[PDB]
């Protein structure tokens, strides 16, 4: 059993998706701004 | 409880971390490729 469970899961699964998208964006940002 | 739980989780937590790292890496590769 988890403590937060709902409060955590409610904003966990969807977070992973958003995080991935943002992560990739960061990579491009750095590259595009190399020189 | 569930069948795996411990085992499954043992190979689920460290995955999220690796995913994030890889995600950012991909983004960079794309950017540096265009520039």
């Amino acid at each position: 059993g988890g403590i937060f469970s709902a409060e955590f899961l409610k904003v966990f699964l969807p977070s992973l998706l958003l995080s991935h998208l943002l992560a990739i964006g960061l990579g491009i940002y750095i590259g595009r701004r190399l020189t």
